[PDB]
């Protein structure tokens, strides 16, 4: 199969492709076409000349409309956009089926809606003359977005930037993952076929550096650059666009925490411990690599989790009950099973897992790796301070709220943490204590789209979510009338 | 007179100097200590411990009390405040009477009171088992706030930062311009006697690259640096945070324009861009340095501007009927004289002005300039384009409305637009066509701190005013609840 | 045996009926059951039971979405829902397509959305013992809400009070007006059709006093009264729910003027007024029953409207270029007639209309009345300060600002005024002071419905409109966690 | 001592005077001046002329600021405001010193700030036509504003209608309680003395039916009556106002519970409820008269609040550790007495209490009562159902939590209720679950001043508090501009 780019209403071809690798097995899916400069700037423009056409002259509730025949679309396609993300990424189809796509549509669904009840103020004020003024602000697009989105759930944070940019009437050049293009292109399809005005949504594909994902960034013609992904390439692209002074969104790491104090659910806290720790085999940022158990329970954790952990079907992504499929790509194993190796040389003891599971047949050929839990390791070590991004993590006991607290803190990231504890106080007095941007209590990733949903310190800069979507996807004005 | 850095409570020199100069006669106001690396990092050390002291410990109300306290301070001393702004800048002694420092008092007593009065969000939701969630977001400080401010209006804007970033909780750590560092260092003082904890707020003195500036800039300890200044100088801080992807607020050049329609109150309309073109030299950000008047009416226009820039009274900040005083420095008068003479090369009329006027005293060894008024250059012209930042205003003809609206927005800032019209719809029908922050209609800066204020392009990266500050003052933090 | 009452999930029929006369010919349409003092208890303790079932467990997502599905069942039967309008009420066709019922839609629409969207609010506080409190509110059902709507704009009216009311998670028990039953009758099937469980929504048919109405509005079942209609109506209902302290919410008549002034486009304003007087044959609350023109295009502006409003065609709905059907009732035309008397006894001159037009065929056995045009009388008068409810306007001359400021103001009522200028101070500067809740600058009934939209004085008791909607139909709980 | 009305700027006397009497002792305190129907005509009159004279012409910034001075000069005559309040109903001092007063201050300063930093809203829109239209909403005074507050909390439930209704730029007539004019009157004397401008504050002294309560009630000069007191006056008030379909806003009586489940802490809940049930000598709409105690920890609790109850000081307001004074009258405490008898009649037991002490001095002229605790009445006992508002609770086991939600639920009333448990989901899914405006856990009358705050059935009508107070007591009003 080929995936072509989509650019002011046509899909179109380069001079290059790259390959896209099923990690079942590393059989090949596809090949991509990489955008090269010229091809993006002919996006960007396409998307400024999108702005001054009927796209930007659409009411707040046409546009809103058409946004929610984009979703109808989705939902029209919905098992070929299942099979799509599935083939890409190995993700389960249970869980491609029931939280990938269904928020990818919700994600359209509920920027449409907030655009339509959404408004701004009005201030008054008195002056020398006694006449008055009036200040008022006003919501306009704030132009071409550019959009650079990652492989981990790549069709429900690829429309999480997407949907309200359009939702606030940007236009939009998206760069998605060269590891999972798929769900992606598809999506331009359901654009086109909604009747989505050419120029409003361009897909490029490509890589970082030297590549699509690059020259979006360095273009003079966007407004702003809404991206998740590394920190390390969070802060490269703050440099590319510093001489535009673009507006920047960022969603970055986390080496994220779970805390399970003494008075928790145990068995509640075992099993959303394994879910927020091998959940997408553990290729969440939201997911808790670091583990902090409070003393009295620490042992009894440690071997309920190490049960349900070996219970955990790794296998194909339709396998009758499978729980985990494999890792994005080969390049990823590698990095994760360094990690593996870093930690015993680091000294850690290695309760279950620690390398890769046997199968006989194709998945041999995949990327594949086993829920690993480690004991034994400090605060410093690498291992623990780190993000991996595999279906990993280590177990630490406590003693003290304050001491772990400031262990939960003692870190340069600062996306999520989850804590579980049944005491009214310790819930409410230990969470606004911990220096990240959410904290779930007795649970995980447990989502509402309303709420502010970003990190503090390296896992990000600005925030999305709700209104804080709104703001950042919009330019407001103010226009002073004196009367 | 000697101004010393305060850091941690204390009044401290630097092992280097610099001079503080008068633009009214170029003579010696006071010795400046430079603040280095190394105290630059002791001031940053103590703003994240202030953090975790009695500071920290304040209620929302208590630390309002104290900053109301810091707002009657500055008033107790008023005259000296008045009397330093004036020393640093030339700025005449009733605009520092009546703008300038009442400004600065009302900033801080207009952001405690709304750290009083602000509050969070709540969300309910459903879950799978019926039992429902909740997430509720926290307003917690964002950590050490860097301020780096310009010598425009010092203490106003200077205010306009430190006073949200301490009620919002933070520490701050501010390096005012090298040109007014007289005002800032009052500051300091007034802060000390009110009982500002030690490391809340802490001065350094400096400039920019390689210097106090850049340091803080550079230093890890920092959550977010907020500034106003040039353009390119956004785009440097932005590449110099960007490691720590640091939480970043400007507020950067403009090149604004001002329309008149045929059906403006002429007079009126006259009299808003003298004062528009001319206010504290022309040296305002918000000023406009290109004019645009219907056909019909510019003639007369340009000869009343002309003869009304004629009246003005240039001279001392306390002599009779002063209108204007000097340029901040030579070096900024080198800058503007270089300009004057770019526009007659590029083929412009001088209407007006277009030299430095000749005083046969002691001004004439300051930094004084004319009041000058253009014609007759092309929209492509350099003096049409860049920011000049001297009292300096271009006048141009136009016939037609979507005309000029194009010829408004075709410039790469973003920041303000006053227009003048006495028609109800064309008022807000090309106001809200305006690619601006900011427009006025029939006046020009007037002010309601309630308001979202900063621009957009290259003016600006974020959003400060009203519950803008208080959005990035604070880290909003979500807490989810499973029932 | 035509319309039944529906209580508890059936149609069901009632002791006694009465007729429903055609407007158009004094035909009978249908009969309607009247419901009892028993039948209205029935559906209150229905209403009550059905917040326990089923309804009562909705999550918000899945209650807006069946509220679209009444949205939608309406959709499917959109020329039913217009037949049905226009048969009880002999509105044009054109005019029940585009306004009536799209509006009935929209506000199932626009009310499931805000729903959706709508948080609540978090406070964080200091305690005593350093440990803190947070409070936070929830929105909740108020209860049973009882709905007693006007025959004006009956499926609009109806569902403005409905769709907030079920949007908020209330039961409802509704009863229209005696004059036009039959649209809401649809609405139950509606209802029933999309599986709205049982006791969610009944309706019951009646009149006022000693009747259905009052019963309704004494039941102790009930948490709210939301109602429609006469001043002295809302004054007796009042009475009616004082015992119970019921929250109550009102819409008055009015009695509104429209102001043109010398600079208006005087077109558009004849224009504007020939709407806002006749349009539903001037039976609209909002509707322009005193005119005010400056005194230098009285004269031009009177003959002009004169012309319009002798071009207006007055006849049967479905009739090619029909602007005007008759009033609701032959006793709602008596009522108007009498004041057409009234206009001359008190001194009027009739510019046009005043009586009855001549057909010669079945419309003379139907309730027409001629738009009609009057001049000379006083402010005094009672045609010019009492609600006449018939299309009609009389036209004044004005002379100064202040004068005509206060003559607008100078009444019991304050729902609705609009103003004719061009100039942009006046605008702003004369709106602000009419004392009203509704300002229309250069148009009428121009909607928005995020907005506040009632009146004040004797027009209205509490808000209605936007977030005021979902503020009124929501209990606001305050709970408080000591932590 | 006399205590005379403040009308139009002036103290006046009246043609009758009543005894305010001192409930510790019985002993004479003061005439009070009855006002008449025509000295509460003088009152809305000049109420209304004052918002068209100076206190109209107000900034808002300048309302404010002058509001800030009421509470300073309350601030400066502060302990003649705490012995005033003292004398007049007998609470102990250190209640006034630290609740009272303070917060009468307080809500003068709080309402003050909410006004300036208060905004309302704009609402852009679509066209035909393609030009689009701009709603905004201004907010204005709502004209005279009645108050008729009780004898309770006099100061603080005065001051938290005056100060909302002078903020918003309303005038006021207010009518204090018969039973404690004294704080009231010295409030009218710190008005005239900061200047406030003659008529805006108006103060009337009398009783309720045929005097100045119903007077002010019945005057169609009034925009608005703020009410707090009991259900039935309620009823009585909104009857009265119903002809002029007045705003109306009551705060009204309830019978509020306190539930105590198993795992909380024991010591805390009886510290708890002991002051929930006898502070203010149990004369406060927020105490609990009703206790609900889970089975399993009942008999523990019963001897522990015993204990507590029996160390309590009753006595002179400044003796040493006093915890209750007397009742606010004699009359008062007939009722109580009643209910004392009654529920012995009911069958209850007497577990401490139940009669007056014995104390040998003046204290015995007074209206003191016991704290008085009973055990074994069932849910439909008079004395468990009906308001006493006195030092009382009864207390009853319970089993299960679905049961004991329907317990505390089944009431005419839903004013507060207050639950002790230290488990996480129990506070929220119980506290959600509470049909009452105001839910306390693990504490009682924990009070921020942005909340709403009020109740739900006949415990109240409308809500203030925050933004609630700011919509009662302004006129909102929407103003189109068609573009
Ligand atoms: N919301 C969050 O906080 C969040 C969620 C999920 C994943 N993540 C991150 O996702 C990452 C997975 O992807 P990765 O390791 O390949 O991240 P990456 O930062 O290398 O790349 C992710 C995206 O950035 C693009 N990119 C890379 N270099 C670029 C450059 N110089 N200029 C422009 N674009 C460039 C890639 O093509 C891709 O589309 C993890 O490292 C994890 O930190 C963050
Ligand atoms: N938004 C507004 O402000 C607004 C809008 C449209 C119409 N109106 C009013 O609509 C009115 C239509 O005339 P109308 O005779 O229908 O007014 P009405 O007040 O007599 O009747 C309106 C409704 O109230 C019911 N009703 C009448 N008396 C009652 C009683 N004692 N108890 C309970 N219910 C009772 C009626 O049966 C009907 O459903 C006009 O007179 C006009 O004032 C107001
Ligand atoms: O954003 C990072 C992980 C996100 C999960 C979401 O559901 C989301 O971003 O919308
Ligand atoms: O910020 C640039 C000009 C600012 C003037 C102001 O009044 C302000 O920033 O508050
Ligand atoms: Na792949
Ligand atoms: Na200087
Ligand atoms: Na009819
Ligand atoms: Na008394």
């Amino acid at each position: 199969s080929q995936l072509l780019n989509y650019i002011d209403g046509n899909f179109v071809t380069s001079a290059s492709s790259f390959a896209n690798i099923n990690p079942v097995n590393g059989k090949l899916i596809s090949d991509v076409f990489e955008a090269d400069a010229k091809q993006v700037n002919e996006a960007v423009v396409a998307a400024q000349n999108a702005l001054k056409g009927p796209w930007g002259k659409l009411s707040v509730q046409d546009r809103a409309a058409l946004i929610h025949k984009i979703a109808d679309g989705i939902q029209a396609r919905f098992e070929e956009f299942v099979a799509a993300e599935v083939a890409d990424t190995g993700r389960p189809v249970h869980q491609a089926r029931t939280l990938d796509i269904p928020r990818a549509i919700a994600n359209f669904r509920t920027f449409a809606d907030l655009a339509k009840t959404s408004h701004t103020d009005l201030f008054e004020m008195s002056t020398s003359d006694g006449s008055g003024a009036l200040n008022y602000t006003v919501r306009k697009p704030l132009g071409v977005i550019g959009v650079i989105s990652p492989w981990n759930l790549p069709l429900l944070l690829f429309t999480w930037k997407v949907a309200p940019a359009l939702a606030c009437g940007n236009t939009v050049v998206a760069k998605p993952s060269e590891e999972s293009p798929s769900s992606a292109t598809l999506l331009a399809e359901v654009m086109h076929d909604a009747g989505v005005p050419p120029g409003v949504f361009n897909l490029i594909h490509g890589f970082g550096k030297d590549s699509a994902g690059e020259f979006l960034t360095q273009h003079p013609g966007i407004s702003a650059l809404t991206f998740t992904g590394e920190s390390k390439t969070g802060s490269t692209i703050m440099k590319a666009v510093a001489d535009g002074v673009k507006e920047v969104s960022f969603e970055l790491g986390g080496k994220n925490a779970a805390v399970v104090f003494a008075d928790a659910d145990l068995d509640a806290a075992i099993e959303g411990v394994l879910r927020s720790s091998f959940t997408n085999s553990g290729q969440v940022c939201l997911c808790s690599e670091r583990v902090y158990v409070h003393r009295s329970i620490f042992d009894e954790f440690v071997s309920g989790l190490k049960v349900e952990a070996e219970r955990l079907v790794v296998g194909y992504p339709d396998q009758d009950g499978v729980n985990m499929g494999p890792l994005i790509s080969h390049g990823h194993r590698d990095k994760v099973l360094s990690y593996y190796r870093l930690a015993v040389d680091e000294g850690a003891t290695v309760v279950t897992g620690g390398g890769v599971p046997k199968f006989n047949d194709e998945r041999d050929q995949g990327a594949y790796v086993q829920p690993t839990i480690w004991t034994g390791l400090s605060d410093k070590a690498r291992c623990v301070t780190e993000e991996i991004f595999g279906p990993v993590c280590h177990i630490s006991p406590f003693d003290d709220e304050d001491e772990v607290i400031n262990r939960v803190n003692d870190s340069n990231y600062g996306l999520a943490c989850a804590i579980w504890t049944t005491n009214l106080s310790r819930a409410h007095r230990v969470s606004r204590q911990i220096h990240v941007g959410l904290v779930w209590v007795n649970t995980w990733y447990l989502r509402d789209l309303r709420t502010p949903f970003g990190g503090v310190k390296l896992s990000g800069l600005g925030r999305e979510g709700g209104r804080f979507s709104m703001d950042f996807y919009s330019d407001i004005a103010n226009i002073c009338i004196k009367i």
